[PDB]
C-alpha cells in the first residue's frame, strides 16, 4: 500500500 | 506499506 | 513499512 | 541510458 | 547511465 | 554512471 | 512555484 | 519555491 | 525556498 508525494505543499 | 515525501512543507 | 521525508518542514 | 524506479517492490 | 531506486524492497 | 538507492532493503 | 527534474542530463 | 534535482549531471 | 540535489555532478 503505497504513498509517494515527493513535492507535497498540501493544506 | 510505503511513505515517500522528500519535499514536504504541507500544512 | 517505510518512512522517507528528507526535506520535511511540514506544519 | 536511464533507470528510475523510485518505489520498487517487484518480484 | 543512471540508476535511481530510492525505496527498494524488491525480491 | 550513477547509483542511488537510499532505502534499499531488497532481497 | 515548482521545479522537479529528478534525472536531469539536459544540455 | 521548490527545486528538486536529485540526479543532476546537466551541462 | 528549497534546494535538493543529492547527486549533483552537473557542469
Amino acid at each position: 500500500q503505497i504513498v509517494y508525494k515527493p513535492v507535497d505543499l498540501s493544506k
